[PDB]
């Protein structure tokens, strides 16, 4: 059912890092996020031009962010490519190894935390806010999962028995009880406005009833 994994070496100090680390300028999560997803919705929108049944999970191409305060959740839903299980465990890590490490002499050489997306590891970055991550993906070839992580050195994967999304990914931020003005509107359209005015697909702000 649920399978825990320990993250690479590297992986674990970038989050231990990111998780202890003063600095205040943590809206860089939203701009990472975002860029992740419009990377993800690129991808698709690609590999469709030659095999246009690649959109029969869903002719949409866009990113959703879903602000909820009874939960005190921020979720960043998007129609990309999705994720394999493949990704998840091994191949995602794989990559990010390099990045990390590089990132990490970077910092101890006077770089800045907001340089993270520079080293393809801004997702990590979601810690500055968020106590628990939990990211719900589903790829045309595969399954749909569930990835979650609290960080600590370990992150679970399962097969995701909720809600099916037909593809794409579903990035749920569990704030920090100290990081709920990132569940305010007028503070999501600010960063959204300074940082990803120049993303090429919708980006639907979710108002709360
Ligand atoms: C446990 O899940 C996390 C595992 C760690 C990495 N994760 C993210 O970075 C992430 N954050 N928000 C996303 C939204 C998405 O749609 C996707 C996605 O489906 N794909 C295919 C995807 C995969 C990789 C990238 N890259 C961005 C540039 O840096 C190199 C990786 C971009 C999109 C991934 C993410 C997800």
């Amino acid at each position: 059912e649920v399978e825990t994994f320990a993250f690479q070496a590297e992986i674990a100090q970038l989050m231990s890092l990111i998780i202890n680390t003063f600095y205040s300028n943590k809206e860089i999560f939203l701009r990472e996020l975002i860029s992740n997803s419009s990377d993800a919705l690129d991808k698709i929108r690609y590999e469709s031009l030659t095999d246009p049944s690649k959109l029969d999970s869903g002719k949409e191409l866009h990113i959703n962010l879903i602000p909820n305060k009874q939960d005190r959740t921020l979720t960043i839903v998007d129609t990309g490519i999705g994720m394999t299980k493949a990704d998840l465990i091994n191949n995602l890590g794989t990559i990010a190894k390099s990045g990390t490490k590089a990132f990490m002499e970077a910092l101890q050489a006077g770089a800045d935390i907001s340089m993270i997306g520079q080293f393809g590891v801004g997702f990590y970055s979601a810690y500055l806010v968020a106590e628990k991550v939990t990211v719900i993906t589903k790829h045309n070839d595969d399954e749909q999962y569930a990835w979650e992580s609290s960080a600590g050195g370990s992150f679970t994967v399962r097969t995701d028995t909720g809600e099916p999304m037909g593809r794409g990914t579903k990035v749920i931020l569990h704030l920090k009880e100290d990081q709920t003005e990132y569940l305010e509107e007028r503070r999501i359209k600010e960063i959204v406005k300074k940082h990803s005015q120049f993303i090429g697909y919708p980006i639907t702000l979710f108002v709360e009833k």
